[PDB]
Parts: C-alpha cells; structure tokens; sequence
C-alpha cells in the first residue's frame, strides 16, 4: 500500500509505517507521535483525537473515551455495569448491547463502541495519509492478549468501518516483541515478558517463542491500573496544598479539577527526565493562579505503593507461566508510564539488574511492531 500498523489504545492510539527496512512512527497534525482515543460531540461539530481532549474539561457529557472497554461486550457484562458509574457519559442498553449515547447538534445520538473506535481509526488512517501523501487502506490492529473473540471481532469491524482492510488482528505483547526483533528464529525457544503499562490498564504477559511462533505462556495485570492513577494521587495533593495556602477547596469545581489533572500529568512526564516539575495554572479557582512544583521524590513517594504493586502480577504471570525469573530472556517495556525511572527501578530490581528492553517509546513499540507485520503481510 504501503499497510499500516495501528496501536488501538485505551487512552492513545498509535500509527506506525514500515518502508525501506524502518518503521516510521507517523506524527498527527499538532506533532503529536500518538493520540488520544477520545471523540467529542458539540452544537455544531464532531471532534476526534488532540480537538476532542482538549475541550473534555468543558464537555464532560459529550467527550467519550474508553470506548475499548465497552468493545465486544453485552450491557449485562459485569465490567461494563461497573465502569457505567465512573464515566461522565451514557451508556444505554439496545437489544442487549452496549451503546454511548450523547447529544450532537442539538439531538440525542447513540453509538456502538465499534463506530466510536472507528471515529479513532479513521482519524489515525488520515494522520497516515498525511504522511504518505497517498490512501491507506491495509492495517494491522492490535488488541490485549486477553481479548476474546467477540472483542477481536468488534475490532476488526471497528477497522472496516473507518474504510480499512484489517489484514490481520494481532497481540500486543506479541506486536512488541516483533518489533524488537525478538520474533527471528535463532534455535530454540525464547521466553520474553511484556510488562505493559498504560494511562488505564497494566498487563504482564509472558510469551514463548520459537520458529516465529508465539505461545502466551500466561497473562496477569490490573485493567484499572495507569498512568491517569498517578495522576489523581498528584491531583489530591495538590487540591490539599491549593486548600492550605488559599483556604479555599476546588474539590466539587469539575473543571479547575480537570485543569489541575491536565498540569499534574504534564508535570509527570516532565519527572520521567527531571527531578523537579513546576506547575503553573492561572486563574484555577475565583481566579486564584496555582504556581507551585513538585520533586520526583515526592511524586513517587505519593505513587510508591501503587508502583510497587506491579511487582505482584509480575510474579503471578511467572508462576502461571510456570517459570523462574532467570528464564526469562527478554522483558520488554510498553506503555507510556514504564517510562517512569521508579518503575524501571523496581522491574529491574525484581529481575535482579537485568537489562531492560526500552529503546523504542514503549507508548510506540506496539504500533512499531504492528507496522512490522503489516508489511509482511502485504
Ligand atoms: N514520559 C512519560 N512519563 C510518564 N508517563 C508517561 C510518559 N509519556 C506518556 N506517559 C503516560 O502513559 C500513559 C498512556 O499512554 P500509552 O501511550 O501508554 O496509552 P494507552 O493508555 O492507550 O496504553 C498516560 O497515563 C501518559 O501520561
Ligand atoms: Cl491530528
Ligand atoms: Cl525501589
Ligand atoms: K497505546
Ligand atoms: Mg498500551
């Protein structure tokens, strides 16, 4: 086509290209390499991607995200009766299927987490487009390891919906160790792990290679665990230092909470490569401005037990896996917060000072690894 591979995220999605033996991680309109999988609805216009996040602290209603947490499943569906009550947006029940229903010019409107999902591919399909100065049509997408077939299904349709011919849906933990070549026949059979860890979901997953075969060995994790938890443990603190310095609590002002989120998140990637972060809001509460920062030390010390805690469905993945740590021959980062220096730390630490697997941006390496296959596939 060339055919393309796209990381359809819970919270970022990712579009990777393979031409002339390099995969080209493509940057959307703003410059951005991935983008968020939100879609908005206003009085006059549908907004997907940077547009839609950038307005969901005004439009918390009308803003959807998380739509691959609905994907696949029926209304009924245990995870999807809980999520229900921690999202801003409806989810209404047709025929015993899941939809999100939100208003659009002025009428009510309600869409499967397919088409919603397609909103985000196409958007991710025209970033690409951009690009190559040419249509894309072939795609690889990938889906957790955990995805059942009803899931794969929905996605491959939410694929074909935005115009593409999904050649193929793979795992992420498999797209990722292709894309650090961990996929090569080289004798007998590697054992690598993927530590995933995202803004809404962590896995573990451990897989067993061998002529270009994957087996996954076994799957652990916590699919509400991310990034956006670190965030809130820097909101709360922030929403106390704010109430100690003004005497003023922005706890129940939905909006001065979201500017406050936005910043803190900001400030954590800034941490990732710096030990200080300042934060600097104008006018966040009755037009106080909010100018302060934050350490590494703190913010660790604020994420400490929650970073920690990846350490057990590591361990569990290795037991079920029925293997020791020093079987494992390659652990691969993925997801924007293994980017996170106390986390690398810990993994590490756990694999007693095993070199870790992080030269491509593990929020990238599966949407690397997808562009990989496409190409092969083509
Ligand atoms: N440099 C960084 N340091 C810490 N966290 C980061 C960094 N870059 C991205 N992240 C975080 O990674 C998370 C999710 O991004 P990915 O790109 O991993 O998305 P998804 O949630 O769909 O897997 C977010 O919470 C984001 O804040
Ligand atoms: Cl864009
Ligand atoms: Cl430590
Ligand atoms: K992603
Ligand atoms: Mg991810």
């Amino acid at each position: 086509g060339p055919a393309v591979g796209i990381d359809l995220g819970t919270t970022y999605s990712c579009v990777g290209v393979f031409q002339h033996g390099k995969v080209e991680i493509i940057a959307n309109d703003q410059g951005n390499r991935t983008t968020p999988s939100y879609v908005a609805f206003t009085d006059t216009e549908r907004l997907i991607g940077d547009a839609a996040k950038n307005q969901v602290a005004m439009n918390p209603t009308n803003t959807v995200f998380d739509a691959k947490r609905l994907i696949g499943r029926r209304f009924d569906d245990a995870v999807v009766q809980s999520d229900m009550k921690h999202w801003p947006f409806m989810v209404v029940n047709d025929a015993g299927a899941p939809k999100v229903q939100v208003e659009y010019k002025g009428e009510t409107k309600s869409f499967y987490p397919e088409e919603v999902s397609s909103m985000v591919l196409t958007k991710m399909k025209e970033i690409a487009e951009a690009y190559l100065g040419a249509t894309v049509t072939n795609a690889v997408v990938t889906v957790p390891a955990y995805f059942n077939d009803s899931q794969r299904q929905a996605t491959k349709d939410a694929g074909t919906i935005a115009g593409l011919n999904v050649l193929r849906i793979i795992n992420e933990p498999t797209a990722a160790a292709i894309a650090y070549g961990l996929d090569k026949a080289v004798g007998a059979e590697r054992n690598v792990l993927i530590f995933s860890l995202g803004g809404g979901t962590f896995d573990v997953s451990i897989l067993t290679i061998e002529d270009g075969i994957f087996e996954v060995k076994s799957t652990a994790g916590d699919t509400h665990l991310g990034g956006e938890d670190f965030d809130n443990r820097m909101v709360n603190h922030f929403i106390a230092e704010f109430k100690r310095a003004h005497a003023k609590d922005i706890s129940e002002n939905k909006r001065a909470v979201r500017r406050l989120r936005t910043a803190c998140e900001r400030a954590k990637r800034t941490l990732s490569s710096s030990t200080q972060a300042s934060i600097e809001i104008d006018s966040l509460y009755e037009g106080i401005d909010f100018y302060t920062s934050i350490t590494r030390a703190r913010f660790e010390e604020l994420n400490a037990d929650l970073f920690r805690g990846t350490l057990d469905p590591v361990e569990k993945a290795l037991r079920d896996a029925k293997l020791d740590k020093s079987q494992i021959h390659d652990i691969v980062l993925v997801g924007g917060s293994t980017r996170i220096p106390k986390i690398q730390k810990l993994l590490q630490d756990f694999f007693n000072g095993k070199e870790l697997n992080k030269s491509i941006n593990p929020d990238e390496a599966v949407a690397y690894g997808a562009a990989v296959q496409a190409a092969i596939l083509s």
